[PDB]
């Protein structure tokens, strides 16, 4: 097998964790690291357990030598400082667990420059970089506030690979709903698209995991890591994406420009229904519209003409109105907005979805297989947008906007109300 793993294995003997009729060993898998049932499991068996002595969470931060340093940090900046200082001393708990992590994943946040540019123009990487960005400025606020100004409990530097490495194993490990827990017996499981329960979690303190089907001897033990993230979530929390092109997804981010003439109301307006200044509205593949996209894309077009809809007379009534439909001139302006954005976003790509197709035909690595499924799909995402929108300037006529919803009841061929008049 492998040393470490051994060293770890063995290690959790000797905590008392893994006990002897734990049917359940840690063997090489083509995902690297997993378990694999010694014998036939069944749904919702009890795989293994942990102790709460063995967490790595914001308590045992706060219970730590840097607790009192880190006590302002938001938690997941006070557990990568943990984690990285952990990794130092030559005498921590998890020194044998810092033997088996590996020292990177598939993670876009891991990628070269060249690897990187295989998303060019894709949402993914927009949203690796800033991220990336975001965890450096962060990082370096915590080695001026933190780190330097203590070179005691910090002894060695840290750069900024040791947070990256951090971090990431803060997002592809850690367990959230229960939120940030490492368990480094369970913290081997694998993910598969086989499982569709999610209910693994749970805890008697000690760490429980159970396996969510049924596994014969031999065979892998798995669990659904999350039913919702898209694919580009999961590429970059864990290293590894779907083929499934329902996990292709593409978030629009909406906002009342401040320049905006009307900013102030329409602003009202949108928080008096939930809405911030600012809304991201998350598009997946082949599902409907995200409720409240479409009256958002409406009050953004607004514009003069129909500014009266702001008046106090329908703050009330407005949204629902939005939600109908204003007029031609707001729905045609909206419309083209979106159509634009996307042809210009599906022309910052360098492949044609056929490119990108004929690519997964063929062996892919890892990294490049992550980026051309990635793209393939936000570009499949892209063009159903595009294409819901030109529907819609083609039906620009079939929807009934306000004016019109206005003079339905007019009551024109009613009585011949005058006689009535003459009798008073
Ligand atoms: N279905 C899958 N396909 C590819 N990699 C997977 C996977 N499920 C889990 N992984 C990998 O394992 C990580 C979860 S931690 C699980 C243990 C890991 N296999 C190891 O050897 O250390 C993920 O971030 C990812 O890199």
């Amino acid at each position: 097998l492998s040393p470490a793993v051994q060293t770890f294995w063995k290690w959790l003997q000797e905590e008392g964790v893994i006990t002897a009729k734990t049917p359940v060993k840690a063997s090489v898998v083509t995902e690297g690291l997993g378990l694999v049932a010694l014998k036939d499991i069944s749904r919702n068996d009890v795989i293994l357990q942990v102790p709460k002595r063995l967490w790595i969470n914001p308590d045992a931060v706060a219970a730590s030598e840097i607790g009192r340093v880190c006590s302002e940090l938001k938690p997941w900046l006070s557990v990568i400082l943990f984690l990285i200082r952990e990794r130092s001393r030559e005498d921590s708990v998890w020194k044998h667990y810092f033997g088996i992590l590996p020292q990177e994943t598939d993670s876009t946040i891991y990628w070269s420059e060249e690897e990187l540019q295989e998303l060019q123009g894709s949402q993914l990487l927009k949203t690796t970089v800033s991220v990336k960005e975001y965890v450096k400025n962060e990082c370096l606020k915590l080695e001026q506030e933190i780190i330097l100004p203590n070179k005691r409990l910090f002894p060695d530097p840290v750069t900024l690979d040791d947070f990256f490495w951090a971090f990431g194993i803060l997002r592809s490990r850690a367990f959230s709903r229960l939120n940030l827990v490492v368990v480094p017996m369970a913290d081997l499981i694998n993910h598969s698209a086989g499982v569709t329960t999610e209910d693994h979690a749970y805890e008697v303190y000690l760490f429980s995991l159970k396996s969510p089907l049924s596994v014969k001897a031999g065979e892998q033990v798995y669990i659904q890591y999350d039913l919702n993230k898209s694919n580009a979530e999961l590429a970059l929390d864990y290293g590894f994406i779907e083929p499934n092109e329902n996990r292709h997804a593409y978030t629009l981010t909406l906002e009342i420009s401040e320049s905006d003439p009307f900013f102030d109301d329409k602003l009202d307006v949108a928080e008096s229904n939930g809405f911030a200044q600012t809304a991201y509205f998350d598009i997946f593949y082949n599902r409907t519209l995200p409720p409240g996209l479409l009256p958002y894309l409406r009050l953004v077009a607004l514009g003069g003409t129909d500014a009266f809809l702001l008046e106090s007379l329908f703050r009330d009534t407005i949204w629902g109105h939005l939600e109908l439909s204003v007029s031609r001139d707001n729905e045609e302006l909206l419309c083209k907005a979106v159509r634009e954005a996307c042809k210009s976003a599906l022309a910052g790509y360098h492949t044609t979805i056929e490119q990108d197709r004929e690519l997964k035909e063929g062996n892919l690595d890892s990294r490049l297989a992550i980026a051309v499924g990635i793209r393939e799909g936000e570009k499949m995402v892209l063009q159903q947008i595009d294409g819901i929108f030109e529907q819609k300037e083609l039906e620009l006529d079939q929807l009934e906007y306000y004016q019109e919803r206005r003079l339905k009841d007019l009551g024109l061929c009613g009585e011949n109300g005058d006689i009535l008049e003459n009798l008073y």
